[PDB]
C-alpha cells in the first residue's frame, strides 16, 4: 500500500504541553493495543523523556514515568523504534540507541561526515542538525555534510549496529527545509516552518530522481519544530509551538 504522498488531512491537536519546542512520538512496532507515547520537551539541556501508558493517558492526564537518558539529546529529531529511543547525542555527530525498558545503550556510533551544533539544522535552527526517523523500510538519518555542500544527505542505517547501509546526496540546502519526513522511501521537505507551511520538495531514494511539489498542510499554531511520519498509524506527528499534533496523510 505504498506510493505517492498526495495530500495532507486538517491536523487534530492531540495535547496542549510543553514549551515551544519538543518531540513526540509512538513506537512504530508497539504491538497491537500498545500507544505508549514518548515526549521529550525542548532542543537542549535535557535529558528526560516522558512516557504516557497509552494515548488516552496522554490525552487526558498529567500521569508519566519520567526516564533519564544518559547524555541529554540536541535537537528534536529523535525515534523510537522497537523499543529503543535514537537520539543524537548532545553537541556532537554521535547517535545513542537506548533501550527504554532496560535503561540500557545498546549502542553509539559516529553518523559519518555529519554536521552537528547548528551547522545544517533545518531552518527552524535548535540544533536540528540530524533527524532520525522511520518508514515502512526501517531506519533512516537525514541530515548534511560539508562534502555534500550543506546539502541534506540520507542514510539508511543498521538499527542494531548502526551503520550507514546506503547514502543519498540531495541538492535540496538542509537549512532552507523546513522539516522533513520519509514516507515509502521517499524524503519530504517542507518549506519553512512559520507561516504557510507545504512539502515543496521530494527525492525518491528507488530512483535518486527529486521534483518540486506544492502539497499544504495546515501549520495550526504558527510554529512547527518537529514533523516525522509513523508508517503504523500513516499519520504525521508534529510538535507545533506548544501543541502536539496529528496529520493523517493521503497516498496513491
Ligand atoms: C499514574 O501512573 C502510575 C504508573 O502507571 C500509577 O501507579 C498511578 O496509579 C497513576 N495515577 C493515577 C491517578 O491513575
Ligand atoms: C524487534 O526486537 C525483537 C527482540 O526484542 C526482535 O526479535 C525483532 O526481530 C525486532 N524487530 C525488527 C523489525 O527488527
Ligand atoms: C555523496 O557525496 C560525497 C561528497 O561528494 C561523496 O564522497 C559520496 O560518494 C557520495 N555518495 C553517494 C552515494 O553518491
Ligand atoms: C485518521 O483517519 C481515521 C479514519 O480513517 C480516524 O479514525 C483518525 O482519527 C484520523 N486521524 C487524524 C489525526 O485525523
Ligand atoms: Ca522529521
Ligand atoms: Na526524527
Amino acid at each position: 500500500a505504498c506510493g505517492k504522498l498526495t495530500g495532507i488531512s486538517d491536523p487534530v491537536t492531540v495535547k496542549t504541553s510543553g514549551s515551544r519546542f519538543g518531540s513526540w512520538m509512538t513506537d512504530p512496532l508497539a504491538p497491537e493495543g500498545d500507544n505508549r507515547v514518548w515526549y521529550m520537551d525542548g532542543y537542549h539541556n535535557n535529558r528526560f523523556v516522558r512516557e504516557y501508558k497509552s494515548m488516552v493517558d496522554f490525552m487526558n492526564t498529567d500521569n508519566f514515568t519520567s526516564h533519564r537518558l544518559p547524555h541529554p539529546w540536541s535537537g528534536t529529531g529523535q525515534v523510537v523504534y522497537n523499543g529503543s529511543i535514537y537520539f543524537n547525542k548532545f553537541q556532537s555527530h554521535i547517535i545513542i540507541r537506548f533501550d527504554l525498558k532496560t535503561e540500557t545503550i545498546l549502542k553509539t556510533r559516529s553518523l559519518d561526515y555529519a554536521g552537528y551544533n547548528n551547522m545544517y539544522h533545518y531552518a527552524w535552527g535548535g540544533h536540528s542538525d540530524i533527524d532520525l526517523m522511520v518508514d515502512e523500510n526501517g531506519l533512516w538519518a537525514v541530515y548534511a555534510t560539508n562534502q555534500n555542500a550543506g546539502n541534506i544527505v540520507i542514510s539508511k542505517l543498521d538499527p542494531v549496529s548502526l551503520q550507514i547501509l546506503q547514502t543519498w546526496n540531495t541538492s535540496y540546502p538542509k537549512r532552507s527545509a523546513g522539516e522533513a519526513f520519509i514516507i515509502c522511501g521517499t524524503l519530504y521537505v517542507t518549506n519553512g516552518y512559520s507561516g504557510g507551511t507545504k512539502v515543496h520538495y521530494a527525492y525518491q531514494t528507488n530512483a535518486s530522481t527529486y521534483e518540486y511539489i506544492d502539497i499544504p498542510f495546515q501549520n495550526k499554531y504558527s510554529h512547527i519544530s518537529m514533523l516525522d511520519y509513523n508508517p503504523k498509524d500513516r499519520a504525521l506527528y508534529a510538535w507545533n509551538n506548544g501543541h502536539q499534533t496529528l496529520y493523517n496523510v493521503t497516498l496513491f
